[PDB]
Parts: C-alpha cells; sequence; structure tokens
C-alpha cells in the first residue's frame, strides 16, 4: 500500500502550513512513522544549542535565507543556506541552525535513529569555546522530546556554567 | 570536516548538468560516498523494469512531469509526479519510473543499502500480469551495476519468457 499517501504539490503544502512555519511551532514534519524524517522549517528562529546527529542531514533552502553555525576542524564556522541552496551534512558535525527570516522555508531530510544510536545536544561557552553541557537523547519524537531538554538547560545555572572559565551561558538567547 | 562540501545553488547545478539529464545518461548523483544517495533524474526515458527497493525513496519533481507505474494491492496503478509534487515511497512497493519530458528534473533521495540487504529488479508479463523474471543485486554502484543486469534481460528470450502463459516479454521497450 501507499502507506504515506499519494504525491502532492509541495509549494501549496508549504503555503497551507505557513501558520505553523513561524513561532512558536517553527517546523512541521511532512509524513509520520516513516524512516525518512521529512521536515519543513520556517522562521524566524535563533537558537544556541548545537545538534550532534549520528546520521546525515540533507538541506534544501526553498524560500528565504538561513545559516548553520558549525564546529568544523575545531573552529567556529558558518555555512550559509541561501535561497536555492542544497547541502549534505556529514554525521556528527555540530550544527546550530539560525533562521532569521519570516516566510522562509527549508526542506530538511534525516533518518530515524535506531534504538541505541543517540543524538547529542550541546552548548558551548561564548568566552572560551569550551563545551558547557551535553545531553544525549534517543530521539523518537523531537516535537515533544526536545522542548523539555532545552528548557532544563535554560533553567539551570549549573548546567549553563562553563567548567573551564566559569562563565554562565546566557541560556535561551545568545 | 564538511566531507560533502559547502552548500550550493541547486537550480544552477541542474542547469549545468542538463547535458547529463537526458539520454543516454539520464541521471546524475549529487554527492559521492554518502549514506543519503541524492540523484537528479532527467528525461526522456521509459523503462519496463520494476524496482523493489528494501528502503524508502523520496521524490520531488522539480521540473516537468513524470509518473511511476506501481503494483499496489496486487493491481497495476499509476502515481503521477506532476511538477511540484513530492512523494514518499514505502519499502518494497514495486515501481517503474516513466519520464516522458525532456528538460524534466526530479530529485530522488534514497539510502545506501547495507551489505546483505538486496535490491530487486523485476519484469511482469503484459498478457497475464505474472512475474517473468527477478534479479536481486547488492546495489553499490547503480550507474555501472544496473546496465549489464538490464542488458542481460533484454538479450535472453529465456529470461523474458513468462512462466505462466508463455508470452515473451518485449524486453527494452513496452
Ligand atoms: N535541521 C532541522 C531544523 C533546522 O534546520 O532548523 C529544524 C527542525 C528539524 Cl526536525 C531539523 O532536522
Ligand atoms: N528513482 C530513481 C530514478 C527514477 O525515478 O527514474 C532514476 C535514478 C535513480 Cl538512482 C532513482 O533512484
Ligand atoms: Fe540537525
Ligand atoms: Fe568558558
Ligand atoms: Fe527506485
Ligand atoms: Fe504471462
Amino acid at each position: 500500500m501507499l502507506t504515506y499517501g499519494a504525491p502532492f504539490n509541495f509549494p501549496r503544502w508549504i503555503d497551507e502550513h505557513a501558520h505553523l512555519l513561524k513561532p512558536p511551532v517553527g517546523n512541521r514534519q511532512v509524513w509520520q512513522d516513516s524512516d525518512f524524517i521529512v521536515t519543513v522549517v520556517g522562521g524566524p528562529n535563533h537558537r544556541t544549542d548545537y545538534h550532534d546527529d549520528p546520521l546525515e542531514e540533507f538541506f534544501y533552502q526553498l524560500r528565504g535565507n538561513a545559516y548553520l553555525n558549525l564546529w568544523v576542524d575545531g573552529r567556529r564556522e558558518r555555512a550559509d543556506l541561501k535561497e536555492g541552496d542544497i547541502f549534505l551534512l556529514p554525521p556528527h558535525v555540530r550544527h546550530s541552525p539560525q533562521r532569521p527570516e519570516a516566510g522562509s522555508a527549508c526542506l530538511v531530510i534525516e533518518r530515524q535513529r535506531p534504538a541505541g544510536m543517540l543524538d547529542g545536544f550541546e552548548w558551548y561557552c561564548d568566552a572560551c569555546g569550551h563545551l558547557v553541557h551535553r545531553v544525549e537523547v534517543q530521539l523518537k519524537s523531537p516535537v515533544t522530546d526536545l522542548p523539555p531538554l532545552f528548557e532544563s538547560f535554560y533553567a539551570s545555572e549549573d548546567k549553563r556554567r562553563c567548567p573551564h572559565c566559569g562563565q554562565v551561558h546566557p541560556g535561551r538567547a545568545a
């Protein structure tokens, strides 16, 4: 059977979900219970967490512009997702997507992580670049599993305290 | 490291590879040696083989129109990929892509099959619908591994002979 339904027009789908491609929801998954996790991400949104995904991530920035804050070769780097760009992110490259534009829309495709293969979410100290806090999670429902993880970091000065230089990470916003 | 390089503009990439998105090549893989197999498929092309992929396949028909001949619920069915359509194909649904239009361009995303997980390629009898021939293959390099498989079917009346009604499949073209 066509478990995920028939083909459908993607631009019209994006238009119809515009109200979800903005705060507070920000993103909408296309199909449920599939191996390919297909998500459309809107804006605006800024975040301070870096994602450590054990599998690849595919990006196609369909509308508007965004960028990824990365750690590459031990140094902070930025990868621009200009309108029309595609990009394949290798496993475990730490990335923090920044989406300044309202009305933007990025297709993101990932794989369902099998049991035992964990995702990481990390924050780094603005002062000395040291890792401040990492949580590993079996990511089965990101829409609901991630908000409490992030909220628990923002709420704890202990979690936000840099072990190297002592600076307390600002938490939700840079 | 950014093993697969920096982001780049997808429409211009498609334009620059137009000469490969037509016979005889037909399609071009975007990145090499990745877990996500990202391919752009042009046209025109018609084919008689059905693919039995043990993992999912994602389609985004960016330019032009195409369609998939399917077996769904034991019956022949057609799924149209009109310009702008996206579609997620579940594992093992037999599908035969037909791409009548020159200048068409479809983004296809699949997963590298791990060792021991085999792909099937099948032909069915136009007269009685029975399976005529199936080859299973460890698909590591489709660009080169598939042509000899297909050619060996076209070349053999034995392979093309329906075991149920005796009709010899036409081979390369319906
Ligand atoms: N990369 C993302 C993004 C992003 O790039 O902002 C948002 C949601 C999901 Cl599920 C993602 O995989
Ligand atoms: N679905 C396809 C097609 C297709 O849909 O015609 C062509 C090449 C590759 Cl590698 C595919 O996975
Ligand atoms: Fe990610
Ligand atoms: Fe620090
Ligand atoms: Fe296929
Ligand atoms: Fe037959």
